[PDB]
């Protein structure tokens, strides 16, 4: 009985720019493993990475998958792994891009795609290393209700900082207050972004974890404390020019970073911290689940437009 | 026999709207009162015009004297701390003469070497030279071997940056505003230099000057140029934001900003700084280093001297255009 792998290829975002292809996978050769997707991730970074993706190719992505059949002793049948296999239901691998797992049974495996995964790590190094928080600071976080934002705010809180979050809906604002943000506002409905930031924090901000860029970032600059630090993580919002006056006179430090910069022991340690914090209830998690591999492009679309509260996860 | 002194001062007649013009200034002449005990009468010898004045002027009240530092001689004194004849650096603004009770008088230039023009105290061995020293050595944080790019390379700051970089064993590329400036930069030691105002492609000029890209960008210009430089930075590259001359005349209508994608993927570090950050012994050490370097010939200098106090506004306008080669200095 042969297995049929369904994959989402980039046709030309909108549904029409995605095309599902089906292929019968060949038998396993020695050293290979047959994997079945359990939970697939859709992330903001994909919209950009789609660039060098020649049409017809399977979309890039990470997923949590189970080993169904195996001829690889490192990955026995029944094993659960993290793979960079892209948007596909089944795939064959010689073990190249796979990471081990089964991890407390009480934690859903899909957390390895979010809070105890890439987004969680982005939040961790972004806040603890780029911003360099040590406690007592006032931290601003944009797209605060997203996968990265939600973690940044909760880590800031456990480190004893005052935390302000900017999100895209009133539903999200209630959520942020629920996970511990000291202040939270809908940046889309502000009368004055400048005054909202002032209201949120009269004395300004020590660190700004940026996921939006553009106008938001520019306005934030004027409210940074001297020697303030801005960690450029993403830019969901051509952006208007920043004021040189603020950067120079307040002597601000702006640094862009990619989570992949940190590897080895430091990365392993950060994942243990993230898992520990989740087990201690210090970092609550929420996954916006879309059921059905057939609904992945839609899930991807829904996420990009901000209809997602927390980590976007698609179940096979 | 008391003869009165008349002080001439350049006042900001109207706040700058876009590029400053002669009509924005108004010369005033005033009869100075006699000195009271504890006061001193100073006569400007050399006056400075600097990029920061374009922005600092926004805080002035119309009719006020333009701000600025100058080297002045104490003509008469009733203040024991400033004897008649002494030379001082003072923040008295654009004025030929002024009375001070000690306020504004930053320091005596008593130990100054005669072979060095006093105006170097306003440039290479002054604020611009300090800005370059700390911007390069502390912000860019060079250790040697890096490839440094500096905009407005032939200006007061840029000229010093490139020279200190060279003594530190760095490769230096200068983006200057004229062909004469290119020749000058090469003569003082820059490894490469191009005219960013005439080169067909800024991208190709940067690539040609350094195929492997840049470790630090000492930014004096900002704007479109800065945005273009980001694509040429090496991963983890550092950009020291010193000034933004290309946008000082359009702070209310700024051009598009830098690519978030370049900053993120190249993982760049941008830091603004002002020379005020370094005070005390650290600043004194820098000044001593700057003077030693100038006396030894390791740091060459050129002053862009405009003769006559009545030409100060034009000197300021020219410098703002980035057209001065070396420190813009006005002789009274
Ligand atoms: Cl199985
Ligand atoms: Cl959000
Ligand atoms: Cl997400
Ligand atoms: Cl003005
Ligand atoms: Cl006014
Ligand atoms: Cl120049
Ligand atoms: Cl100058």
């Amino acid at each position: 009985f042969m297995v049929k792998a369904k994959s989402w290829t980039l046709k030309k975002p909108t549904q029409s720019d995605f095309e599902l292809k089906t292929v019968e996978l060949p038998p396993l050769k020695n050293g290979e493993v047959l994997l079945e997707a359990l939970f697939l991730s859709v992330d903001p970074y994909m919209r950009i990475a789609s660039k060098r993706l020649k049409e017809g190719a399977v979309m890039m992505g990470q997923q949590v998958a189970r080993v169904v059949e195996s001829k690889n002793s490192a990955f026995p049948a029944g094993s659960i792994v993290l793979a960079q296999s892209g948007w596909t239901t089944h795939f064959i691998s010689d073990g190249k891009g796979l990471e081990k797992l089964l991890w407390p049974d009480k934690l859903p495996l899909s957390l390895a795609l979010g809070t105890i995964g890439m987004p969680g790590l982005t939040a961790y190094f972004g806040l603890l290393e780029v911003c360099g928080v040590k406690g007592g600071e006032t931290v601003l976080v944009s797209a605060a209700a997203g996968a990265v934002g939600s973690v940044v705010g909760q880590i800031a809180k456990l480190k004893g900082c005052k935390v302000v979050g900017a999100a895209g809906s009133d539903e999200k604002i209630a959520y942020l207050k629920q996970i511990g943000f000291d202040a939270a506002f809908n940046y889309k409905t502000v009368n004055s972004l400048e005054e909202a930031l002032k209201k949120a924090s009269p004395d300004g901000y020590d660190c700004y974890f940026d996921n939006v860029g553009g106008e938001f970032l520019n306005t934030v600059l004027s409210q940074m404390k001297d020697f303030g630090k801005i960690a450029i993580c993403g830019a969901i919002s051509l952006p208007p020019g920043p004021s040189p006056e603020s950067i120079i006179y307040k002597q601000l430090r702006i640094e862009g970073f990619i989570v992949y910069r940190w590897q080895g022991d430091v990365r392993e340690k950060a994942l243990r911290d993230l898992m520990k914090w989740v087990l201690e209830g210090k970092i609550q998690y929420h996954e916006h689940v879309t059921k059905g591999f057939e609904n992945m492009p839609a899930a991807f679309i829904e996420m990009l437009n901000g209809a997602n509260l927390g980590k976007a996860v698609v179940t096979a």
